[PDB]
């Protein structure tokens, strides 16, 4: 096998999607092959697509996919309102483990923060990370309450015996201010900080995504993660 | 002694200090005695004062506080920006101590949500609550991400047996969208919801507020929150 992180978050919204990239950039100019599985995807109706981000900014081609829903709501919600269930926990587990190879880097990003339901019957990503033995990286903000979310999120890892691989903030203000400065400080006394996103991030061409992505991680950590 | 809830929230802004005023609210009109304290209370450089909101809109007169710091931010860095410590644990411990009372409901507002810190070294209000021997009045949003952080916020109680007095949507829309209804009848499945607080409940004058208190809560189970 190779390596395996899910990549989850404090909630929703938060830059799970650009983390997914960020990181995939970075390992790949490592030299690290990765692959990229987003399980369920919700608000496909708006346009919403998050595997082909990660395509577009960090050039992924292995990037796997079992359900799509149309309304932007969470996976079991949206799954209601269409009157369809969810992917089998089989399902999710078995796709991970079948992209997981030797000198790989498999990123799965779940819907979310880290509780939410992604398979029945009331199956998170927590129970996913498990099965398949991966770590966990937690996208945070820099926003007021992200030091409670976090502990709240790293707590539930722990409960279940899920590694922590660190944080990341999926995006960093400019001009910072007084709050997003302290925050960085305090989240840094929590868990190890891996990046700061710069804010803005998303709207990169892959070119300009590649130079922020190979700065924003530490090439030691990186190369080390396979 | 009497009852005493520890009041906290899924994060900041949620609406505890409203939940507060409505429970505070609720209770007296029950004929239940009402103490309400603030261990901390952030924000004073821009006139936030809990306490003194809890007391305009529930007309609660027994009122305690005990750390104030001016900067609206987290307790630690509000404190660390205005040169101060924050206050010890057995000093939070003592102000609700001094409280309790039977035939008395003390609830205890916290700050942004549970695992925030209080006092030092890293103590919570979920620390705080096991002291005293409280149970834990979770207010949450109806918004987009409320489910996940109430289960993790809930999680976190067990973890160190904290009992879960229930939910509290601090603030319900009406009409209620998609995502706010499913999240209402996914929240009750989660726990037992006390109460969805119209949107706006906080901008009530004090004859208004008291009605929609007295309506927000079942009258059984205020009733038996102290005996
Ligand atoms: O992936 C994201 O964060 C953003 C997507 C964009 C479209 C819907 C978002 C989503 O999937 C989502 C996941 C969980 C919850 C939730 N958790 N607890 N209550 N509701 C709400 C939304
Ligand atoms: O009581 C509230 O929520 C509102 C008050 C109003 C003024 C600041 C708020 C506060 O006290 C507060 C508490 C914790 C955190 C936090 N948690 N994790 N990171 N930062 C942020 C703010």
């Amino acid at each position: 096998g190779g390596t395996i992180l899910v990549v989850t978050g404090t909630g929703t919204g938060v830059g799970k999607t650009v983390v997914c990239a960020a990181l995939a950039s970075a390992a790949r100019q490592a030299g690290i092959d990765v692959a990229v599985c987003k399980p369920v995807q919700t608000g496909t109706a708006r346009g919403d697509d998050d595997l082909a981000e990660v395509g577009r900014l960090a050039g992924v081609t292995q990037l796997a996919g079992l359900a799509r829903y149309p309304q932007p709501m969470a996976p079991a919600a949206a799954a209601e309102h269409a009157g369809m269930a969810l992917p089998a926990r089989d399902q999710i587990v078995r796709l991970i483990a079948d992209l997981d190879r030797p000198g790989r880097l498999t990123l799965v990003e779940g819907a979310g923060g880290l509780l939410v339901e992604l398979a029945e019957p009331g199956v998170t990503l927590r129970d996913v990370a498990v099965d398949v033995a991966a770590a966990a990286l937690v996208v945070v903000t820099a926003d007021l309450g992200t030091l409670n979310h976090t502990k709240l999120t790293l707590e539930a890892l722990a409960a279940q015996q899920v590694s922590c691989a660190g944080l990341v903030i999926g995006s960093w203000p400019d001009p910072p201010g007084l709050v997003a400065a302290s925050n960085r400080s305090a989240l840094a006394r929590i868990a190890m900080v891996r990046a700061a996103l710069p804010a803005g991030a998303a709207s990169l061409d892959a070119g300009d995504f590649a130079a922020m992505s190979a700065a924003a991680f530490d090439r030691n950590w990186v190369a080390g993660l396979v």
